[PDB]
C-alpha cells in the first residue's frame, strides 16, 4: 500500500503514495495483467465534481475555505437544478494541465505546467470551430518556435450533441489503396482518406497530401475545410552526410496535434479538446516512416546505403533506422522547428519522475509506452520501474465517431 | 472467460483460455499495474492439492488421464506426503516438469526450443564436489564445441529449507569485477559483490578484465565451496567487427554459454533451487546490456571515439550509432567461430509464430512484454506491435534470495 519503485541502474529508490487516490481501472487483476493491451446522471456527477473540487482548492492552499465550501454548495446547486454544471475558467486551465500531468503515457510531461489553454466553450458551428483550431495551429506553431496549447471545445451534454474533430491529429498525410495493390500515402489513414472522399474532399491523390479537418458541432454532422497551406509547417527530410537521403522525397510536419481524445475534466466530459507539443524524433523516424503499416522506408533506404540486405543478421534494419532518425532530427534542428530527441526526452522525464515523487508522492507511468521504440536500454527510463495507474483529470480514448455517429 | 489479444502491424487476434488455469497472483491489481515492476518450509497440507494439479497436468499430457496409472500414481504421491511430508517425482514426471517450467516462462523469447531440453537428472547428488562434476558435465554436453544444445541439471530438492542446494553464482559462466580504491571497476561492474565472496573464500583472483568466475557451490545445506571450471571446458569468443579493424584492438571477448544458476524450479509443489539451465544467446544480451549498460562494460564513449562519431551533443545519436556496430561485431564473430547465436529479429518472429502456436494448441502463451521486447531497435520488431497476456502458469522457474543474504554459516 506505500509502494516502492526501483532504478536499476542508478539504485534509487522512490516511494508512491499517490496511487492511492487512484479512482479509475487499469484492466489488470491479481491473475492477469494486461499491461501491453493497447485499448483495456446526477447521482454520479456530484461525487465527480466534488473530488474535483476538493484537489483545486487544497492546490491553491484554500482546502476547507468558505470559498472553497461556497463553490461545493454552489456546483451542487447547479447540478441538482440543470443535471450538469459549468467550469470556472480557472478550474478549466488547472483540470487541462492537469489531465497532461497524469497522461501516464507522456513522456513529454516534465512542461505539463505551461500549456495555455484555449476555451473554445462559446463555440456553436463547425466554422467557429474551424476558427478556433487555426488560431491553435498558428499559436502553437508559432514560425517553428513550438508552444504546448490546448482548445477546449463545448462539454457533452445528453451526448446527443457531441462536438467532435473527426481527424485523429489535426494534421495528418492521406492514405489511398491503389489498384496496383499497394497503398499510396499514409495508410493508417486509409479509412479517415475515403470519408473525407465520401464527404466530398478532392483529394491531389499525392503521397503527403495534408488531410481536410472534419468538424462536428453540436453533434450535426460533420464538415470539411482546408487548414490554410500557410498555416501548415513542414520540413522536407536531408541527412547531414547522405547526399542522396533528399531524393526520397520525405517531409514531415511540425505539429503534434492530438484530436480525438475526450478529456474528463470533474466529471465534465470535453469530447473536442485537440492538445499539441512538439515532436520527440523516434514518433516520425522510427513509427512513422519504418512499420510495416504506415510509410515503411526501411527496405528502399537500406538498398541506397548498400547494405548486406541477404541477412537479418548484418542488422541492415537497425541500421538504416538510425541514419533515418538522425536526419528527421537533422532536418528538423536545421530549419529551426522544435524537436526533442529520445535521449533528451527520457533524461528529462526521469528528472521529472524525480519532482513528482518529491511533490506529489508519485508519478503515473505506462512504461511499455514511455520506452521509445529504438534504443531501449541506452535511455533511463529502460531502467526505471515505473507503476501505472489511471488519475482525473486525464484523457481517455473515445470511439472513432464514424462508428458512433447518426447522419 | 476468453480474452483476446491483437497484432496492430497484421490485425491477427487471439483468443486466451490459457489464462484461466492462472494460480500464484501478478502484484498487478485494478487500481495498479505493476508490469514494469522486476520483482513483484511447505506443510503437507498445501502441498497435495499442488501434486494433485500437478499430476493431473502430466497425466493429461499424456493421454492417460483417468486411466489405472493416474490413479495409483495420485494415491502414491498421497501416502508419500502423508508419511515422509513431500514426495519423489519418477523421471517423466521431472523431465515434463522442467519442459514446463520453461514453456511458461513468460519472460523468455526462446521459448519455440522448449520441448529440445536435456534434462540431467542430478537428484542423487550429495555434495559440493558432486556439483562441481555435474555441472562440468552440463558446460561440455551443452557447448557442445560451438554447437550449443539446451540443457538443464537438477539437484535434489529442499527439504526443511535447512538443507537445501544452491550455486551461489548467478550464471555458471560470468566474469568477475572488482571495485578499485579510485571508485572505477575493473571487469563485469555487474558481479562486484559475488567476486567479492569468492575471494573472501579463498579465490586469488588474476584481476583482468575477462577473469572468468569460480563456481561456488552448496550442498545439503552446508558452506559452500569453490570450484574452478576447466578452462578447457569454456568456450569464449573474441570480438571482432566485420569492417572496422580497430574493433579487435578494444580487447573484447564473451563467453558462448548463457546459463542461469540462481532460479528456483516449481514441480507440483516441490521446490528445486538449484537447477542450472542453459540455452544460447541473443546478440542483444551482449551486445546491448553486457557492453553497453552504463552499470556494465559501458563502452559506447569508446567505441564512439573510435569511430570518431559527432559527441558533443546526444541529438546525433552517435549511441545508437556506436550501438549497432557492437551488435553487428558481437553477431559476425560468433557466426565466424561457428558459435551458435541468434538476432533479435530472427528471435523474435521465431517466437510470434511460437506464440500464435500456443494460442491454437495451448489455448495461451503467458508473455511479459516489457522482457520479450528487445532493447534495442524495438518497433521494428514483430513483437513491439503484439499484445500480450502475462499470468503464472506451473511449473515455473521463480526467482530467490540470493544465498549470501540468508544462508545460516556453519564456520
Ligand atoms: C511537449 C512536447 C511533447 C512530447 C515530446 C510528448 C511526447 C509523447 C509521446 C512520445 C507519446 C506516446 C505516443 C506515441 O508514441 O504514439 C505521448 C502520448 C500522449 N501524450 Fe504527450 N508529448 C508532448 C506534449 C503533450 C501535451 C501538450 C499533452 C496534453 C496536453 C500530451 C498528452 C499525451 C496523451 C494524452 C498521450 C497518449 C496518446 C494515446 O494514448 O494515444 N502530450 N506524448
Ligand atoms: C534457446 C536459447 C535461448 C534464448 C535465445 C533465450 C532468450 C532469453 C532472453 C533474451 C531472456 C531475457 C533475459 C534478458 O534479456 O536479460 C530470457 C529469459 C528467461 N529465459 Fe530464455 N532463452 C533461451 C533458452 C532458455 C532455456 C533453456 C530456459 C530454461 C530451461 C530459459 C528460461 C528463461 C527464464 C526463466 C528467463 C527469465 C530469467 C530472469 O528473469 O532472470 N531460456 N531467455
Ligand atoms: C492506433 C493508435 C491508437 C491509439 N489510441 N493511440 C495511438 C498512438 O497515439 C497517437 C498520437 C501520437 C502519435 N505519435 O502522438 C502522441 C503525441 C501527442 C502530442 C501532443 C505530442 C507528441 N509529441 N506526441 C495509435
Ligand atoms: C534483476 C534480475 C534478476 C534476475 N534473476 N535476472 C535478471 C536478468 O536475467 C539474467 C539472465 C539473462 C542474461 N541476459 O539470461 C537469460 C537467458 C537464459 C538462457 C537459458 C538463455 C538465454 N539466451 N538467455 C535480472
Ligand atoms: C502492443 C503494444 O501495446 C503496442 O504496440 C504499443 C507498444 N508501445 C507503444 N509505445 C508508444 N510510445 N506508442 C505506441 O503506439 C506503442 N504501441
Ligand atoms: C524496470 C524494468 O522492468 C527493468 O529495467 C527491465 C525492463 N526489461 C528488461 N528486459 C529484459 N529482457 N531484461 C531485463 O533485464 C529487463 N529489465
Ligand atoms: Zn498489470
Amino acid at each position: 500500500r506505500f509502494l516502492k519503485v526501483k532504478n536499476w541502474e542508478t539504485d534509487v529508490v522512490l516511494t508512491d503514495t499517490l496511487h492511492l487516490k487512484s479512482t479509475l481501472e487499469t484492466g489488470c487483476t491479481e491473475h492477469i495483467c494486461m499491461g501491453s493491451i493497447m485499448l483495456p446522471t446526477k447521482d454520479q456527477l456530484f461525487p465527480l465534481a466534488k473530488e474535483f473540487l476538493d484537489q483545486y482548492y487544497s492546490s491553491i492552499k484554500r482546502f476547507g475555505s468558505k470559498a472553497h465550501m461556497d463553490r461545493l454548495e454552489e456546483v451542487n446547486k447547479e447540478i441538482e437544478s440543470t443535471s450538469t454544471y459549468q467550469l470556472k475558467d480557472t478550474e478549466l486551465i488547472y483540470g487541462a494541465k492537469h489531465a497532461w500531468r497524469n497522461a501516464s503515457r507522456c513522456v513529454g510531461r516534465i512542461q505539463w505546467s505551461k500549456l495555455q489553454v484555449f476555451d473554445a466553450r462559446d463555440c456553436t458551428t463547425a466554422h467557429g470551430m474551424f476558427n478556433y483550431i487555426c488560431n491553435h495551429v498558428k499559436y502553437a506553431t508559432n514560425k517553428g518556435n513550438l508552444r504546448s496549447a490546448i482548445t477546449i471545445f463545448p462539454q457533452r451534454t445528453d451526448g446527443k450533441h457531441d462536438f467532435r474533430v473527426w481527424n485523429s491529429q489535426l494534421i495528418r498525410y492521406a492514405g489511398y489503396k491503389q489498384p496496383d495493390g499497394s497503398t499510396l500515402g499514409d495508410p493508417a489513414n486509409v479509412q479517415f482518406t475515403e470519408i473525407c472522399i465520401q464527404q466530398g474532399w478532392k483529394a491531389p491523390r499525392g503521397r503527403f497530401d495534408v488531410l481536410p479537418l472534419l468538424l462536428q458541432a453540436n453533434g450535426n454532422d460533420p464538415e470539411l475545410f482546408q487548414i490554410p497551406p500557410e498555416l501548415v509547417l513542414e520540413v522536407p527530410i536531408r541527412h547531414p552526410k547522405f547526399d542522396w537521403f533528399k531524393d526520397l522525397g520525405l517531409k514531415w510536419y511540425g505539429l503534434p496535434a492530438v484530436s480525438n481524445m475526450l478529456l474528463e475534466i470533474g466529471g465534465l466530459e470535453f469530447s473536442a479538446c485537440p492538445f499539441s507539443g512538439w515532436y520527440m524524433g523516434t514518433e516520425i523516424g522510427v513509427r512513422d516512416y519504418c512499420d510495416n503499416s504506415r510509410y515503411n522506408i526501411l527496405e528502399e533506404v537500406a538498398k541506397k546505403m548498400d547494405l548486406d540486405m541477404r541477412k537479418t543478421s548484418s542488422l541492415w534494419k537497425d541500421q538504416a533506422l538510425v541514419e533515418i532518425n538522425i536526419a528527421v532530427l537533422y532536418s528538423f534542428q536545421s530549419d529551426k522547428v522544435t524537436i526533442v530527441d529520445h535521449h533528451s526526452a527520457t533524461e528529462s522525464f526521469i528528472k521529472h519522475m524525480e519532482n513528482e515523487y518529491r511533490c506529489r508522492g508519485g508519478c503515473p507511468a505506462d512504461w511499455v509506452w514511455i520506452v521509445p521504440p529504438m534504443s531501449g536500454s541506452i535511455t533511463p527510463v529502460f531502467h526505471q520501474e515505473m507503476l501505472n495507474y489511471r488519475l482525473t483529470p486525464s484523457f481517455e480514448y473515445q470511439p472513432d465517431p464514424w462508428n458512433t455517429h447518426v447522419w
